């Protein structure tokens, strides 16, 4: 490899690499202050495995983001403790875009958490997540879709989301900020040259943004609600996975 650069072309080729599953910790789990009914504990584990296992899967995409292991690991851990949440949903909704009817406001009923996986409406309903799962296919999967927005954008997209500057207790800042802002020029330039005649993209791919962390917020009060997220033990489990090991 030559000296990596955080680049559209380098993220594309890392949105393919698939690692040996590294060990992973339990960031959602079923456990006894869950009040899952005992009928729907199973499931729901399963469905909390679903997500580790993607957990684990970005923490190593992320150590391996250009320049990323360079930052203070304490910064590291605050970064992707921060946006493992929204970059799940995000990931959610890009999966999503399949599932949606051709191309009248009739809400979509699947979506898809991996594939060969999906989630019906009615279930969301039953578990008294329906607004949300509204939420994530109205104003992330179906405006993807209006946008087109492809491979390219939707990875560059995940890296901006990580690389957050705003993430409160970052050690220095200035160094996530210049991630931030090489992935915007990155970002703005693929525009520019592979989708010329659309003035005004860059802005509107950015506006997926303030949405998904809105979501995610919500996404956090049902997790906490139902005592399905590790909330205090995460910071750690994050610690040991960078560190590898697994
Ligand atoms: C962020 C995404 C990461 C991947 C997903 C991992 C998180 C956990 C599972 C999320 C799946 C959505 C709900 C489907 C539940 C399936 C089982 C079911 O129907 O239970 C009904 C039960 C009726 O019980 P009962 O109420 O006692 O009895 C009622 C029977 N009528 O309901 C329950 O037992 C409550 C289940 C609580 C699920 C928590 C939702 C997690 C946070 C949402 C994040 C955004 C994702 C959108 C999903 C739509």
């Amino acid at each position: 490899a030559a000296v990596q650069e955080l680049s559209i072309e380098r993220l594309l080729e890392m949105e393919s690499l698939v690692a040996d599953p590294s060990e992973e910790f339990q960031f959602l789990r079923v456990g006894p202050d869950s009040n899952v009914p005992p009928k729907f504990r199973a499931p729901v584990s399963s469905l909390c495995q679903i997500g580790n296992k993607q957990i684990a899967a970005l923490v190593v995409w992320a150590r391996d983001i250009p320049h990323f292991s360079q930052l203070e690991m304490e910064d590291q851990i605050l970064l992707i403790k921060g946006s493992w949440n929204e970059l799940l949903l995000f990931a959610i909704a890009w999966r999503s875009m399949e599932f949606l009817t051709e191309e009248t406001t009739s809400p979509p009923q699947l979506m898809c958490l991996m594939p060969g996986m999906t989630l019906h409406r009615n279930s969301a309903l039953q578990a008294g997540v329906g607004q949300i799962f509204d939420r994530v296919l109205s104003e992330l999967s179906l405006k993807m879709r209006t946008l087109r927005v492809d491979q390219a954008e939707y990875v560059a997209l995940k890296a901006i989301i990580l690389l957050n500057p705003d993430v409160k207790g970052l050690k220095n800042r200035q160094e996530v900020e210049v991630l931030r802002e090489k992935m915007f020029l990155c970002l703005d330039e693929y525009c520019r040259r592979s989708r010329s005649s659309e003035e005004g993209r860059f802005a509107a791919l950015l506006l997926r943004l303030p949405a998904l962390r809105s979501i995610s917020l919500k996404s956090f009060e049902h997790l906490f609600f139902f005592h399905l997220v590790a909330d205090t033990s995460i910071a750690g489990y994050i610690r040991d996975a960078l560190r590898n090991h697994a």
